């Protein structure tokens, strides 16, 4: 069950993204970090539908 | 800068929202990630400008 989890996060790039996603919020200080989230992932979901 | 970085995602409960956010993506193995993930702060960023 775990490992099913790590293999998951690992397929997707997740820690990456996530870790990417949480620099940007702390450099930029965005007065609205859930819509930067929400238009950060939205990007990718993107790429995933093309 | 640091303690700038660590003080905003703690004001904003960044920590516990992605860990939850990785905590479901796992348990529901969704087909689409990065839909699940625009989806899940889409509905905070609405929380966010009420």
């Amino acid at each position: 069950s775990l490992r099913e989890c790590e293999l998951y996060v690992q397929k997707h790039n997740i820690q990456a993204l996530l870790k990417d996603s949480i620099v940007q919020l702390c450099t930029a200080r965005p007065e609205r970090p859930m819509a930067f989230l929400r238009e950060y992932f939205e990007k990718l979901e993107k790429e995933e539908a093309k």
